[PDB]
């Protein structure tokens, strides 16, 4: 953490919150990232093809020479049906690439052939739009989620894919002409995280080589990467540490600082690291009230209404399931917000409402559980209220959704001095806790707020506000 | 609309609307569009300029070649200073910029010095991106809900406009490197109304080379003007004539056809056009029920249910004003429907509800009011329902909402069998209409289904389509 | 005014580029209109009749050139410069000029071939350059090469004469000529002429400068035009519109000199001509005998003249004749072999064999040559001009009468007598220039056998000749 | 193996692009390491070390050299070029060979300037151009350009080295270098010399070609490159890596020789050399009698020899002899003035005045230029050489032995008497080959009188010498 370029792993997470907080986070991705999702690696790939001509895979320093030399002996469509092949594989996305879609990453640049990366927004909520032509980066375009730039082409196309040596000495001339702008602008603007590439790996110089703006003193910009550190059973340990230290000096002379891990698993442990800490930025809200405990009706329909002001106010988003007696208060709070602040609700709200008549006459329960599931997923908070009816001392619903929330490591705010289902949860859940930063937000939301309602709302916002750092 | 390139208003507002349904549209204005809004034409902008420097302008063809000699003899601030002044006034946007900014349009670009463009934009919901340098064209974003590129530069920065001869044969070389590229994709992807520009401008053969990409024969992209017809007043009529004939059958060679009016004021008359018939995909619902009349309050929650998710079905946004006994099942069925097929609702469903305890402790009737009305603005149908309490027999929010709609010109789609205002509306209204296509709408909603809810929301589903077309 | 020069500075920095070989030109309609062809005004009158429109409502011909083309097919463009503009005329005194001017870069917009035959007309050996094919890679063999950036008649679909074909200029076709051009710009000096800002194309044409305007430019540029005349209606108005056009060329590097009648064009580059044809110098004269000298001492003598004639870089022009002719080769031979030079970089000679080669006149080609060799000198020094019997050669008078016909200031030497001293006692007496007189002074002085004493005198009587 | 040519196809081909001048040459490392420069792998070892790493077990030097470049400022590799690559070595016998061939147009990669001074090391004024400054516009005056792609020794902070280097190249530097070079690619035939496969920078280098991967591309271009050994280890191993390798220069439109030694090199070039040297051929002699012939007749004979053979296409390097060369000179130039040519570019004279200029001894000056005068033809023909008494011209004979100490086929003629006829009576004793035999015969049959019958035997011995 003192080689130059090398950066700790609070230092790297420091960085790329920034470039959260501020929508300028975009990820550059590599073969390394699907390799472990099941793709075969280019040598052995390559191995047979090599003996196709009288090679040994073994013997080549550069890969992309082998697969140049091997596209003039073997015509070059039989490296397109190599790729056609060995990438089209019916494989899984990794965890990995699951956290990455749940992060507020909107642009994704890679250079590997596989369609994981895609896969793993398609998942999510969100409908990438990739790019592998010219023609689709002309002009300009606002609608998607998210643009997947497959820079070395695609495995639907892989006639016109990047391999050979001739392949990116072609590269903006008779194809590709627009990618290097577009790139070159997003590298300047964007701050990047690189993860599936290695200083070892054939195409290494070539990719590089694209970095070239970020030589110009003038850049300013910073990128971060994440790379396995060398590791004992590597032979001539010493000398290929010596190596890769003075390739990350190197690197870092494009203004791209470098995170070192021991095993590759510790990269997940850093998505999701970013993942749940920025979670909590979206809240959940559980509850049902047909009666509203200590409170008057008019009190505990302007108290719901106080609280989804509030947390509007400091920037969070709320997800609920417009449940009887709160969800038509937590909306009449967040439309006072949005019409206060001439604001827009979708921006601050997401329901998951629970139809009673399917129009189409047929059950949609297992459908609307998954929705709410996939929104719950997206939250880092789960705040409960009330939680009653006329015939139900502790609501269903309220414990269903506190179960679901448990399954996905949601931190559980109950609030006590609402009663129901919403004060079952605080006496069963209190006994199971360890974490200081859980427990000080549970103590400084059910305090003692005198019962009224601007100091039993701050005590709220400031137990969100503490789990948030 | 025989002359080569020259097309009728219909054929005009046919492929305009093709443009829209796809959400390739865009704009494209010149100086023609702000000179009524009050500002000055360049001939007497640059008529003292020219006295200035021993020159007449009456004299001068090319006004560019006198900002020219201007820059040199009195030096470049002068010109930043005329700019500075004359283009600085405060002005208001014309009816043209608001139905520009109504439409669905996200991409402009304007050579003129000007700001209505973007406040049209910032009077309406949407939030405008103005690009002025390549800084801002680099890479990529996706947020902003418009882009308004200034490419002959802005009155915010007239030390780097566009102006002078030798700032067109700069262009692009010490400035403005990336507005060719980025200009010239948006022709080939987008298709443009050109509105402001007239053959007689001094910067045209200028602004025209920049087209050359649409020579290209494999264009196949076609683009849309607006110009005024000469008129008897202009003398010499039929030799301009013959020049103006000749002007534009050059023009079709880039690919773009003409539409000519004879006023100005024309051209509104096809924009306001254009909004309307647009605004009738957003209808505008209103109403309030604790009692369903005829219907029981099951099946008065699932009639909303299945109306909405009808309406949903068919591709229509909804704007509503959460009323009592209305507003969740609007939601529940737009749910329903987004649940289903696994849509977005905030992409159907735009709400207005009422809240009762501002947070802030201060009125927001004023600033409520005004949301209702900008969003109703932006409909053009409004469907009434029910509108009865315990003690309203004639709801008055749902009157109030009929005297709105009644001022914004939305068709207006009373449903008989609900009573109350609804029924209300329709026994007073049905006597102040007078067009086949409003009346046939009035008429096949209205009709006896019997009471049964399918052919009853259908019934309305049809009177929605019939106002389309 | 800003950028207007007087014609003597512009004499003085064009020969500036000229010693450093750093001469190119730049040409237009200017030269061309004048020798027979037809103004574009009155070549697009009938075809503006032709789709409904007059020339004189129209002041830009560029779009109505363009609107014809859309009504009537490329073709009938293609045809119409085919015809007005491949009469087969003449090339003009300009041309001629610059023709014997060291002009080894041209560049024109002109669809003629008035400035390539010119050259044709010459010792030169003219490549036309009209596509990017032939500015690809590198060559330096051929004598010069004529730039013609708007096309050719011989190819007019491709010429540029619309609008849209100056808009698809560097895209399509002549992709090359942008950066070659600008190079020159940024290199060469370049004289401008057949151009003015009434020109139709010129809001065009000066759009390929641009590179000019660059802050780090150094060069200078220098152009012609004409002035306004009183009879023009308008007059003080545009004498100021051109006043400050005159000042928006100078951003471009470019200076302005202004004529009141194309014929001073004509002056300015015969006076360049003349000026520069001086630096080459043709010597007559043929030496049977030796006379004031011993025969050793009149063959070290010639040796020795042409030897300091080379030295003080002027090239020299001979007839290789027998006892005159026949030792300035060694002179100079023995220069360029002392400063490893090339000979032919300093001598050219101009024999006359004995036998035919194989059976054929040559009296006639070699006077010829002769003609337009003694057009290529400034000065013109006679030498003895004795044969076994004659005591006033034959030639050498007639090249006394032939020097006098191609205005070459005449310099011949009286104390080697024969031919030589007859055309002295011609010439003293036939003369009035201050100039001329000076220099035959200083060179017709004398100490005798000392010979450096001669050679000193006729070259600094040469070095005179060329202050 | 595609891509592959014969020793014969190559000269053959070569000398095609040679007969239209078409003609370029690229070069490598491969030439200058072997006149005394350090391979790479040897030049980085300490520097390797230097940071810790072995240029053993580094495969990519120019990603090692960034390294070292990154840790040590960018200064201690200006030192390291400065120092390794300074040395001031002599041009080897291929460097003087290309200097004696007709390449004008020179692409180098080295850092060195040896194939400057080879040219130096001659008649040739080398250009040498390595910032986009001197590429800018147009120039035809200098002999030939030398073309550093990467950089000079004079300027190692510009040099191409490192890995960002190249990645840099074009961009801020050497902007005008990629569009040239393409540009003599497409239109001159170049000879590859100095690479191989196994250069460090070959990734790099080889990209520059992309152009003439274009299916549009018509142009060839030549290689040679070293055979693999027994010895090295994996023979057919490396044999298969270097065959297929050979195969995907030919995408370039490059074919490829192999030599078994660094020798062969330049023993092709050699040959090169002599076959092109016999288009231009050396005469000797003087005649103050004029044997066999009249004085008129052995005047006519040597002028109507020069003439035919300028005609068929032939140089002439002559000293300007009394009787012999005299009337070259009038040949020639009744040949040059039919065929409207110019006299420099048929006959080059090698004259020896009476008098030196201004007093310097010059006969050493005079014979240096003389041996490399005949060191540029490959013919020798020798006619009379006899003076006032002397039956054996003394310059002659001399010029037998210096003919033959630089390999020039010689052509006597017996039946024009003096020295020429004793050099006749000993080379024709003193020969071995067929084709010279042949040709000797053809020149030196008779019928007399008739002097076009002695011009043909002259003339077709001289072709015969050329297939």
């Amino acid at each position: 953490f003192i080689i130059k370029g090398e950066v700790s792993r609070k230092d790297l997470i420091r960085e790329i919150e920034k470039a959260i907080k501020s929508d300028e986070l975009g990820a550059f991705i590599g073969a390394g990232l699907s390799i472990p999702a099941g793709f075969c690696s280019w040598k052995e790939l390559l191995r047979e093809p090599a003996e196709e001509i009288g090679l040994d895979v073994e013997k080549e320093s550069d890969l992309v020479n082998l697969a140049q030399y091997y596209s003039n002996s073997k015509k070059r469509t039989s490296i397109d049906d190599l790729i056609k092949g060995q990438f089209s594989q019916l494989v899984k996305p990794t965890e990995n690439h699951k956290l990455l879609s749940q992060l507020p990453i909107s642009t994704f640049w890679t250079t590997n052939y596989d369609k994981l990366i895609e896969k793993a927004l398609e998942n999510n909520m969100k409908k990438p739009y990739v790019k592998t032509k010219d023609e689709q980066l002309r002009g300009t375009n606002h609608n998607f989620d998210a643009i997947v730039y497959k820079l070395h082409g695609d495995v639907e196309t892989p006639e016109d894919a990047v391999i050979t040596r001739s392949d990116y000495e072609e590269f903006g001339y008779n194809k590709r002409k627009l990618f290097r702008e577009v790139l070159e602008g997003d590298l300047l603007t964007k701050t990047f995280l690189f993860l599936g590439f290695s200083f070892e790996d054939p195409n290494f110089n070539y990719v590089i080589g694209r970095l070239r703006v970020l030589l110009d003193e003038k850049n300013t910009r910073k990128h971060y990467c994440i790379m396995k550190r060398v590791q004992d059973a590597d032979e001539d340990y010493e000398y290929k540490k010596a190596r890769q230290e003075l390739q990350i000096e190197d690197l870092n002379r494009y203004g791209i600082f470098t995170y070192l891990v021991n095993k590759y698993d510790e990269i997940t442990e850093i998505l999701s690291t970013l993942v749940d800490r920025f979670r909590r930025k979206t809240i959940f809200i559980s509850g049902s009230a047909y009666s509203y405990s200590a409170y008057s009706q008019k009190t505990g329909e302007n108290f719901i209404h106080k609280l989804s002001f509030e947390l509007s106010k400091n920037g969070y988003h709320i997800v609920n399931g417009y449940g009887k007696g709160v969800g038509e208060f937590v909306l009449n709070g967040v439309a006072d917000y949005c019409l206060t602040h001439k604001s827009k609700i979708n921006d601050f709200l997401t329901l998951m409402p629970f139809p009673q008549n399917s129009s189409l006459g047929i059950d949609l329960d297992k459908l609307y559980k998954e929705n709410r599931e996939q929104m719950i997923e997206s939250c880092g908070i789960a705040i409960f209220l009330f939680g009653n009816k006329e015939a139900e001392d502790i609501a269903s619903g309220v414990m269903d959704e506190y179960e679901l929330s448990k399954k996905h490591g949601l931190v559980c705010l109950p609030i006590e001095y609402t009663g129901g289902a919403s004060k079952e949860i605080y006496d069963q859940t209190t006994q199971e806790i360890s974490d200081k930063n859980t427990i000080s937000a549970i103590e400084q939301a059910n305090k003692q707020c005198d019962g009224d309602i601007d100091m039993s709302v701050k005590n709220i916002v400031q137990a969100v506000k503490i789990l948030n750092k």
